[PDB]
DNA sequence: CTATGGGACGATAAAGGTATAAATTCTCTATAATGGGAGCTGCTCTGGCCGAAGCCCG
Protein backbone atom coordinates (compact mmCIF):
# COMPACT_ATOMS: atom_id res chain seq x y z
CA UNK A 1 0.00 0.00 0.00
CA UNK A 2 1.70 3.21 -1.34
CA UNK A 3 1.14 7.07 -0.68
CA UNK A 4 2.89 8.21 -3.58
CA UNK A 5 0.81 8.20 -7.06
CA UNK A 6 -1.95 10.58 -8.72
CA UNK A 7 -3.37 11.93 -6.23
CA UNK A 8 -0.92 11.07 -3.53
CA UNK A 9 1.93 12.66 -1.37
CA UNK A 10 5.20 13.61 -3.17
CA UNK A 11 8.17 12.58 -1.38
CA UNK A 12 8.70 16.70 -0.75
CA UNK A 13 5.08 17.22 0.65
CA UNK A 14 6.34 14.08 3.39
CA UNK A 15 6.18 15.98 6.59
CA UNK A 16 5.98 14.04 9.88
CA UNK A 17 2.48 13.37 9.51
CA UNK A 18 2.38 10.65 7.17
CA UNK A 19 5.77 9.69 7.91
CA UNK A 20 4.06 8.20 11.47
CA UNK A 21 2.34 5.36 12.60
CA UNK A 22 -0.39 5.85 14.58
CA UNK A 23 -2.97 3.73 17.31
CA UNK A 24 -4.80 2.94 13.75
CA UNK A 25 -2.42 1.31 12.29
CA UNK A 26 -2.59 -1.52 14.68
CA UNK A 27 -3.26 -4.78 13.01
CA UNK A 28 -4.33 -2.64 9.36
CA UNK A 29 -1.02 -1.47 8.08
CA UNK A 30 2.66 -2.82 9.41
CA UNK A 31 4.35 -0.74 11.55
CA UNK A 32 7.85 -1.96 10.76
CA UNK A 33 7.99 -2.49 7.50
CA UNK A 34 8.79 0.07 5.31
CA UNK A 35 11.47 1.19 2.85
CA UNK A 36 14.81 3.38 4.52
CA UNK A 37 15.91 6.00 2.59
CA UNK A 38 13.82 8.91 0.76
CA UNK A 39 10.58 7.53 0.83
CA UNK A 40 10.08 6.21 4.32
CA UNK A 41 6.24 5.39 5.90
CA UNK A 42 5.06 6.60 2.74
CA UNK A 43 5.67 3.28 1.57
CA UNK A 44 3.71 0.57 3.44
CA UNK A 45 2.63 -2.79 3.67
CA UNK A 46 -0.61 -4.07 4.88
CA UNK A 47 -0.64 -6.64 7.98
CA UNK A 48 -1.19 -9.92 8.15
C1' DC B 1 80.89 22.25 -76.80
C1' DT B 2 77.31 22.77 -73.33
C1' DA B 3 73.33 24.89 -70.08
C1' DT B 4 69.39 28.10 -70.38
C1' DG B 5 65.93 31.35 -71.90
C1' DG B 6 62.46 31.71 -75.64
C1' DG B 7 59.12 30.41 -78.07
C1' DA B 8 56.06 26.93 -80.33
C1' DC B 9 52.76 23.20 -79.18
C1' DG B 10 48.71 20.69 -77.72
C1' DA B 11 45.67 17.94 -74.41
C1' DT B 12 42.45 19.08 -71.33
C1' DA B 13 39.76 21.39 -67.63
C1' DA B 14 36.59 25.14 -66.74
C1' DA B 15 32.69 28.28 -68.70
C1' DG B 16 28.78 28.98 -70.85
C1' DG B 17 24.83 27.28 -73.33
C1' DT B 18 21.02 24.85 -73.00
C1' DA B 19 17.54 21.87 -72.81
C1' DT B 20 15.45 18.43 -69.38
C1' DA B 21 13.56 15.29 -66.03
C1' DA B 22 13.07 15.49 -61.03
C1' DA B 23 11.23 17.45 -57.12
C1' DT B 24 9.37 20.11 -54.34
C1' DT B 25 6.58 23.79 -53.02
C1' DC B 26 1.82 26.16 -54.13
C1' DT B 27 -3.17 26.57 -54.87
C1' DC B 28 -8.11 24.46 -54.60
C1' DT B 29 -12.67 21.83 -52.71
C1' DA B 30 -18.56 25.72 -52.06
C1' DT B 31 -24.91 22.09 -46.78
C1' DA B 32 -23.19 23.68 -42.35
C1' DA B 33 -20.27 24.04 -39.26
C1' DT B 34 -19.35 31.14 -35.19
C1' DG B 35 -15.33 31.45 -27.25
C1' DG B 36 -10.80 25.13 -24.24
C1' DG B 37 -9.43 22.68 -20.95
C1' DA B 38 -6.16 20.43 -17.82
C1' DG B 39 -5.48 22.89 -14.50
C1' DC B 40 -3.34 20.75 -8.01
C1' DT B 41 -5.01 21.49 -3.83
C1' DG B 42 -0.42 16.78 1.71
C1' DC B 43 5.76 21.32 2.31
C1' DT B 44 8.39 24.88 4.79
C1' DC B 45 10.60 28.51 5.75
C1' DT B 46 12.59 32.69 4.56
C1' DG B 47 12.93 36.40 2.16
C1' DG B 48 11.53 40.23 -0.36
C1' DC B 49 7.89 43.07 -2.44
C1' DC B 50 3.75 46.07 -2.88
C1' DG B 51 -0.08 47.82 -1.12
C1' DA B 52 -3.38 49.02 2.49
C1' DA B 53 -4.49 50.44 7.11
C1' DG B 54 -3.64 52.49 11.39
C1' DC B 55 -0.66 56.33 13.68
C1' DC B 56 1.36 60.45 14.90
C1' DC B 57 0.80 65.19 13.80
C1' DG B 58 0.90 70.51 13.46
Amino acid sequence: VSALGPGGLTRERAGFEVRDVHPTHYGRVCPIETPEGPNIGLINSLAT
